[PDB]
RNA sequence: GCUGUCGUCAGCUCGUGUCGUGAGAUGUUGGGUUAAGUCCCGUAACGAGCGCAACCCUUGUCCUUAGUUACCAGCACCUCG
């Protein structure tokens, strides 16, 4: 908002200049002291475009999936996708979560009924020898499948925090053919992302800026 | 039908997904660890089956029930078994 919250924290920064993607050359305002700088005055209209798109998609009972698996960004998306509904992923993305949803449906069922088992009133009233194993399986399943426990159907649109690190999700999203929102850094590619956000990554303040923007956008959208 | 052998070695495969024009490949590679494809972590793979392990028999400790044809600590007799 108003070119100052983003200009303050970390948004006007890039990944040096040695590792830059030619297709970002149109978004570079300059390279001060060997580091690329993003043209924020161009980011604002498309940032607001993404905000208004997700806001108008909120009304209509559509589900928006968030992807944030990264160092120091998983917990932010975990807590921030909390409330306002919507699923998320907070740890390693599983290959085939979209193109092979039938298989992961079984894992979802296993997670649900094992959660019921371990929280039925302490069903495991027996030796801890295999109860520890059961709890370990529970936490292992949670750590990768907690965010998508709901949403029996495929998401109508998807949100990304970084496109280089999780290219696989975007690839299979285009293969399924659904809209995608992505934060494209200076060493990334606009290929496969529909609504581009030429923002910044690896800076925390920027990432909660992005995710709060999205979350209160969907809040003001789904009110009806 | 039954049996030997590699070999009681730890391997051999499938569904769905993905990569390749295809034969095919990933799963099943990698860092550790284990008797073991055993387990953990990572990881375009996610799961499953036959194997490994476990359930069977026996051996080593104790407890309950049992005391004849088995036993003899105590009591007595004893021809001293
Ligand atoms: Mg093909
Ligand atoms: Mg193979
Ligand atoms: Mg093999
Ligand atoms: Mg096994
Ligand atoms: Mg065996």
């Amino acid at each position: 908002v108003n070119m100052r919250d983003m200009l303050k924290a970390g948004v006007h920064f890039g990944h040096q200049t040695r590792y830059w993607n030619p297709k970002m050359g149109k978004f570079i305002f300059g390279a001060r002291n060997k580091i690329h700088i993003i043209n924020l005055e161009k980011t604002l209209p498309m940032f607001n475009e993404a905000l208004t798109f997700v806001e108008r998609l909120a009304a209509g009972k559509n589900k928006i999936l968030f992807v944030g698996t990264k160092r120091s960004a998983g917990k932010i998306v975990r807590e921030e996708a909390a409330r306002c509904g919507m699923p998320y992923v907070d740890h390693r993305w599983l290959g085939g979560m979209l193109t092979n949803y039938k298989t992961i449906r079984q894992s979802i069922k296993r997670l649900r009924d094992l959660e019921t088992q371990s929280q039925d009133g302490t069903f495991d009233k027996l030796t801890k020898k295999e109860a520890l194993m059961r709890s370990r399986d529970l936490e292992k399943l949670e750590r990768s499948l907690g965010g998508i426990k709901d949403m029996g159907g495929l998401p109508d649109a998807l949100f990304v925090i970084d496109v280089d690190h999780e290219r696989i999700a975007i690839t299979e999203a285009n293969k399924l053919g659904i809209p995608v929102i992505g934060v494209v850094d200076t060493n990334s590619s606009p290929e496969g992302v529909d609504y581009v956000i030429p923002g910044n990554d690896d800076a925390i303040r920027a990432v909660q800026l992005y995710l709060n923007s999205m979350a209160e956008a969907v809040i003001r959208g789904k009110q009806g």
